[PDB]
């Protein structure tokens, strides 16, 4: 189904990445944060759902949801409720950025522009599809 | 066309908001960094590169566009070269935050979300039929 994501933290370099997957395509955002707070969280989610129909959010670790902060994100926007392969990505590309966070969107480039159709053409198609 | 981006900066309560446009859309993005330097428009550049086809990008300051990073990263993603409108949701919003970037993601959110479809819904059907 279109509006659901997937959300999760994976620590790398002694910093949190938060990753977020669109479960039907593959297409990923991401975002280096310092550490692994509700706080970062809930603003993630109210940056995601102004660019994205987001409906629900799945997670592997449910205690990540149970801030009052995320609480309240996912109440304005309406929400209800690949770690390797970007890590992957990640590795190939670390040694031509300084900072982690280029080399992570460098590797969310790589990963949804790839064709197998890329994620980023997934997503656009099945989201345009249910308009 | 799809893909051109119109890339500026703004100033409100002594931050600096980075805004994107997808011309033809009106979709928009956005993001609070605290002063506008090169490195926080290369970086942003990258982001977005690896979420929508960014094929051309204007500026209102083209001055904005002279640093060695930002030539980097137009370079490596393949980038070759409404202030008010969101000015005016961000203070119908502003009070119900506590954060200026708080209220920024809500504007980007009511703004890409109202019907006139709605600029989120255009640019996904601009880019969908593109394909
Ligand atoms: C810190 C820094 C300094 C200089 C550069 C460029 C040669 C000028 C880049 C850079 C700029 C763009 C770029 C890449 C690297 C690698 C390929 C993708 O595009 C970065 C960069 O930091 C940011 C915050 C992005 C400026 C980094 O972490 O090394
Ligand atoms: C700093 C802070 C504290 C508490 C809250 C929520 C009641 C718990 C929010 C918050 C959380 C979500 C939220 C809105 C506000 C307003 C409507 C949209 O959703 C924020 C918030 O800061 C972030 C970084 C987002 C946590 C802010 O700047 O006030
Ligand atoms: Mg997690
Ligand atoms: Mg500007």
């Amino acid at each position: 189904s279109p509006g659901i994501w997937q959300l999760d933290c994976t620590h790398l370099e002694g910093k949190v990445i938060l990753v977020a997957v669109h479960v039907a395509s593959g297409y990923i955002e991401a975002e280096v944060i310092p550490a692994e707070t509700g706080q970062e969280t809930a603003y993630f989610l109210l940056k995601l759902a102004g660019r994205w129909p987001v409906k629900t959010v799945h997670t592997d670790n449910g205690s990540n949801f149970t801030s009052t902060t995320v609480k309240a994100a996912c109440w304005w926007a309406g929400i209800k409720q690949m770690n390797k392969e970007l890590k992957k990505i990640i590795g190939q590309v670390r040694d031509q950025a300084e900072h982690l966070k280029t080399a992570v969107q460098m590797a969310v480039f790589i990963h949804n522009k790839k064709r197998k159709y890329s994620a980023g053409e997934r997503i656009v198609d099945i989201i345009a599809t249910d308009i």
